[PDB]
C-alpha cells in the first residue's frame, strides 16, 4: 500500500524570543530525516530524544521549500484525478496556519502572487491555474471551507449567510466512507485573479467567528477543500475526464472538551494497533475525513513544533503523536 507520510516543521525563534537570546532545545537534520530534542542537562552535556520521519524541515525553511518538496508531488496526483489530504498538527502558535495558509508580508511589499510568506493554499490554487491553463485542459475549480468548533459545523466562505448559521451533516446514501454536508457552499474559482478575493472573504468571516466563539482560532478545525473537474484533450486527440480533490486540514491546537481532536487521536491509535474497531463515527472530524484515515485517499501530516525549552512537554507530545501516525496504511 502507501503508509501515511509524516513530516516535521520547526519554526524559528520569534522577535520576542531572540531579544532574550533563547536557547533552542530542538535540532533538525533533513538529510538524516531526524529531529533531536534536548530533554534535560546542559548545553555542555545532555540527554536527547530522537525521531525519524519521512521529512524534516528546520527553522530556516521557507514556504517555497515546503511547497516544492511536499505539495507539488501531491498536487500532481490530484491532477491525475486522485484524492489527497494534508493535515497540519501541533501546539497553538507553532505554525499550522502559517504553513497551510501563510500570511502577507508587511507594508505591502509584494503582490499576493509573489509574497514569499504565502502558504500551501494560495500557492496550490495559483499553480493549479498555471499547470492546467498551460495545457489545453478544460477544467473548473471549486473550493469550500468547512470549520468545526465544539462539534458544530460552519461555512466560512458563504458570503450570503453569517458564520452563526450552523450546518447539518448526514451519512451519504451511497458511499459508506462519505457523508453529506447540507448547506456547505462550494465556490467556483474562474481564474487565479479571483483567488485572492475568495481567501480574503474567508479570513474576514473567521474574524466574526473569533468574535462569537471563545478562542476560535485555536480550538476550531478547518477543512479547505479544492475540487478540480478536468476534461483533458491530450495531444493525441483523446478526451479523458478526471476529478481531483485535495483537503487541506488545519487541526485545533494539540496542547493539553474537543471531541474531534480526542477522536482523531483514538482513530490513529486504533489504526496503528490494528484494532478491529476504529471509532470514526465518534466525531464530526473523523466522520468527514474517514477516507483520509486508513481509507483510499493519499494522506500526509505536517507536524509543527516550537524550538523553545518552555514547550518541551508539548513538543515531545507532538513528535510522539506524529511518529505513531507513520504506521498508518492507506490505499
Ligand atoms: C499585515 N500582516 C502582519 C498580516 C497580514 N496577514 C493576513 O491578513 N492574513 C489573513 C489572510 C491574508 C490573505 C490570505 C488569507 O489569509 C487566507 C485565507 C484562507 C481561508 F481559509 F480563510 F480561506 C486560506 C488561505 C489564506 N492565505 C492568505 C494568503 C497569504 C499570502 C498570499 C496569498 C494568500
Ligand atoms: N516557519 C515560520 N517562520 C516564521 N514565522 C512563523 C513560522 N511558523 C509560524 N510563524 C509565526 O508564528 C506565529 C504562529 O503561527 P500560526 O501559524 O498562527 O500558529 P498555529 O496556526 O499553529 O496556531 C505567527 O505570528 C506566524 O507568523
Amino acid at each position: 500500500g502507501k503508509n501515511i507520510q509524516v513530516v516535521v516543521r520547526c519554526r524559528p525563534f520569534n522577535l520576542a524570543e531572540r531579544k532574550a537570546s533563547a536557547h533552542s532545545i530542538v535540532e533538525c537534520d533533513p538529510v538524516r530525516k531526524e529531529v533531536s530534542v534536548r530533554t534535560g542537562g546542559l548545553a555542555d552535556k545532555s540527554s536527547r530524544k530522537t525521531y525519524t520521519f519521512d521529512m524534516v524541515f528546520g527553522a530556516s525553511t521557507k514556504q517555497i521549500d515546503v511547497y516544492r518538496s511536499v505539495v507539488c508531488p501531491i498536487l500532481d496526483e490530484v491532477i491525475m484525478g486522485y484524492n489527497c489530504t494534508i493535515f497540519a498538527y501541533g501546539q497553538t502558535g507553532t505554525g499550522k496556519t502559517f504553513t497551510m495558509e501563510g500570511e502577507r508580508s508587511p507594508n505591502e511589499e509584494y503582490t499576493w502572487e509573489e509574497d514569499p510568506l504565502a502558504g500551501i493554499i494560495p500557492r496550490t490554487l495559483h499553480q493549479i491555474f498555471e499547470k492546467l491553463t498551460d495545457n489545453g485542459t478544460e477544467f473548473s475549480v471549486k473550493v469550500s471551507l468547512l470549520e468545526i468548533y465544539n462539534e458544530e459545523l460552519f461555512d466560512l466562505l458563504n458570503p450570503s449567510s453569517d458564520v452563526s448559521e450552523r450546518l447539518q451533516m448526514f451519512d451519504d446514501p451511497r458511499n459508506k466512507r462519505g457523508v453529506i454536508i447540507k448547506g456547505l457552499e462550494e465556490i467556483t474559482v474562474h481564474n487565479k485573479d479571483e483567488v485572492y478575493q475568495i481567501l480574503e472573504k474567508g479570513a474576514a468571516k473567521r474574524t466574526t467567528a473569533a468574535t462569537l466563539m471563545n478562542a476560535y482560532s485555536s480550538r476550531s478545525h478547518s477543512v479547505f477543500s479544492v475540487t478540480i473537474h478536468m476534461k483533458e484533450t491530450t495531444i493525441d486527440g483523446e478526451e479523458l475526464v478526471k476529478i481531483g480533490k485535495l483537503n487541506l486540514v488545519d487541526l485545533a491546537g494539540s496542547e493539553n472538551i474537543n471531541q474531534s481532536l480526542l477522536t482523531l487521536g483514538r482513530v490513529i491509535t486504533a489504526l496503528v494497533e490494528r484494532t478491529p474497531h476504529v471509532p470514526y463515527r465518534e466525531s464530526k472530524l473523523t466522520r468527514i475525513l474517514q477516507d483520509s484515515l486508513g481509507g483510499r485517499t493519499r494522506t500526509s501530516i505536517i507536524a509543527t513544533i516550537s524550538p523553545a525549552s518552555l514547550n518541551l512537554e508539548e513538543t515531545l507530545s507532538t513528535l510522539e503523536y506524529a511518529h505513531r501516525a507513520k504506521n498508518i496504511l492507506n490505499k
